[PDB]
């Protein structure tokens, strides 16, 4: 009934860990701030794009 694979899937908008802890279908956004330096950290966000979590998928 409905098995776990690898991924862990993390919660989303949270900060990755690797080791397929966020979803396959989700990724790892990395994104940045404008106004001098100070870009915060990465959050857990779907993608659909051809690029990927690493990690094997899981149904």
């Amino acid at each position: 009934g409905t098995p776990v694979g690898n991924n862990k899937c993390w919660a989303i908008g949270t900060t990755c860990s690797d080791d397929c802890d966020c979803c396959p279908e989700h990724h790892c956004h990395c994104p940045a701030g404008k106004w001098l330096p100070g870009l915060f950290r990465c959050t857990c966000q779907v993608t659909e794009s051809d690029k990927v979590n690493k990690c094997p998928p899981a149904e």
